[PDB]
């Protein structure tokens, strides 16, 4: 799996989305370098105006991307299914508020690698910071904990996202997640440890759909 990611390689994203009733679809495209652990990509809402905010779809929107340092290499799940690629599921309970349950396959297509995703959220308050739009468009560093799940042949992941909301307080997005193969083939089950993530999201001044441009740098950490 790892040689297929020694050089820069093309990303594309597809996300149908369903929360609380509104329909929407987003399309992205960049480039991934998983040598310097870096992620390019652009994001169009392909259906008009998002109706959730941006911030809240960026774990949605290709961990095989993260730099895992040469000693910890036999611990990188994510590559080892590569090229036929894992599934990735996830309920994402945003305090006080409605939950998002994602499934997405990602996997290779040609060269390109791609994240095709459903997402469906419930029980949002139309009033509250999601459906509000109270969130600030920036994004904070996180560490995201990996421990395998040898029953399943594959990882469980937990983390919990800080949004800052625009009167300075914080909107907490718990994230719960199952990775496993797609092929029946073998993949490396690692040891506990955690990848280190820092985002930085953007506006292309030239762009009249509704966008973002996100630029991500992830690298494992912890053994």
């Amino acid at each position: 799996g790892e040689e297929l990611f020694t050089g820069v390689v093309p990303i594309l994203v597809e996300l149908d989305g369903d929360v609380n009733g509104h329909k929407f679809s987003v399309s992205g495209e960049g480039e991934g370098d998983a040598t310097y652990g870096k992620l390019t990509l652009k994001f169009i809402c392909t259906t008009g105006k998002l109706p959730v905010p941006w911030p809240t779809l960026v774990t949605t929107l290709v961990q095989c991307f993260s730099r895992y340092p040469d000693h910890m290499k036999q611990h990188d799940f994510f590559k080892s299914a590569m090229p036929e690629g894992y599934v990735q599921e996830r309920t994402i309970f945003f305090k006080d508020d409605g939950n998002y349950k994602t499934r997405a396959e990602v996997k290779f297509e040609g060269d390109t690698l791609v994240n095709r995703i459903e997402l469906k959220g419930i029980d949002f308050k139309e009033d509250g910071n999601i459906l509000g739009h109270k969130l600030e468009y920036n994004y904070n560093s996180h560490n995201v904990y990996i421990m395998a799940d040898k029953q399943k042949n594959g990882i469980k992941v937990n983390f919990k996202i800080r949004h800052n909301i625009e009167d300075g307080s914080v909107q907490l997005a718990d994230h719960y997640q199952q990775n496993t193969p797609i092929g029946d083939g073998p993949v490396l089950l690692p040891d506990n440890h955690y990848l280190s993530t820092q985002s930085a999201l953007s506006k292309d001044p030239n762009e009249k759909r509704d966008h973002m441009v996100l630029l991500e740098f992830v690298t494992a950490a912890g053994i």
